C-alpha cells in the first residue's frame, strides 16, 4: 500500500516503497533526493504499491548515477507498452551532489543505497538515496 503524510506546511507526500532492509542493516551518513525518469506504464505500477528494493542497486556509469535492478512490475493492461521491468533508470542529482557522490562511493565500505521512492506534492516522483556503511 501507499503511505500518505502531509508536512506542516500542508505538502503531501505519497511513499510507495521502502527498503526496509537498508534501514536495518545500514548506517545512514547522508541522504539525497534525486528524480527519476518513468514511463506512464511504471507510474501505475508504483501506484499499486508494490515495488520493493530486493536486489536492487547505485551505480555511476560515465558520471552518471543508476538505479540499477530495481523490479518494478509489468502494468496489467500495457500490453505491448509495458516497460522493462529491470531496465536502468537514471537517478537526477545536480552536479555538486553528483560530484560528492562519486567521491563517497569509492571509499571502502560506504556505498550508495536507495531508501524510498515517492510521489511529491507535485506528484513528482522522486528516490531518496543514502550514502551509508554497514552495520
Amino acid at each position: 500500500s501507499n503511505a500518505m503524510k502531509v508536512s506542516g506546511w500542508g505538502e503531501m507526500v505519497k511513499v510507495v516503497a521502502t527498503n526496509k532492509k537498508a534501514y536495518t542493516d545500514y548506517e545512514i551518513l547522508e541522504t539525497y533526493e534525486a528524480g527519476i525518469v518513468l514511463t506512464g506504464t511504471e507510474v501505475k505500477s508504483l501506484r499499486n504499491g508494490s515495488v520493493n528494493f530486493k536486489d536492487s542497486f547505485c551505480r555511476f556509469k560515465n558520471g552518471e548515477l543508476y538505479l540499477l535492478n530495481l523490479h518494478i512490475p509489468p502494468y496489467s493492461h500495457g500490453g505491448v507498452y509495458n516497460h522493462d521491468p529491470e531496465r536502468p533508470r537514471k537517478l537526477l542529482l545536480h552536479k555538486r551532489e553528483l560530484k560528492r557522490l562519486m567521491g563517497k562511493v569509492q571509499e571502502e565500505g560506504v556505498t550508495i543505497v536507495p531508501l524510498k521512492i515517492y510521489f511529491n506534492d507535485r506528484g513528482i516522483a522522486k528516490v531518496e538515496i543514502a550514502v551509508a556503511r554497514g552495520k
